[PDB]
């Protein structure tokens, strides 16, 4: 996730215990079981750059579910990016999905503060549409 100190935005790795528990939940209950979704909602309250959501999905979902998630995540981001464009908000599609010039985690740390909630919304909407 993304944090701030007095001088800069910086990145810290996802807490391992939370990630492990989510992986186990996906395997033991399913990716959209109530317990699993509760954990996704909790993760959704943090400022995850796109790569943290992609890492989480890759770690926790089956290969097949990962690609279903990723495709829907991109669609959700495209929707949000279109709204941002109309509203003059400087958060783009490639920023939201973390691709193109924004592929590397180090380039995902200085978005508008509100971008991280948008990313979270897209990621969680995509997760909730898994079968």
């Amino acid at each position: 996730p993304v944090f701030e100190n007095n001088n800069q935005r910086y990145y810290e790795s996802l807490p391992f215990k939370q990630l492990k528990e989510l992986k186990i939940a996906c395997s033991q209950y399913g990716p959209t079981a109530p317990f699993t979704i509760a954990m996704i909602e909790n993760l959704g309250t943090q400022a995850l750059p796109p790569n943290d959501w992609k890492q989480t999905a890759r770690a926790c979902l089956s290969g097949g579910d990962y690609l279903l998630w990723k495709s829907e995540f991109f669609e959700q981001c495209a929707r949000i990016a279109d709204v941002n464009r109309q509203q003059g908000i400087q958060t783009s599609y490639e920023m939201l999905i973390g691709e193109g010039p924004y592929q590397a985690t180090d380039t995902q740390l200085n978005f508008l503060p509100g971008a991280y909630a948008q990313i979270s919304n897209a990621a969680r909407q995509a997760w909730k549409r898994l079968p």
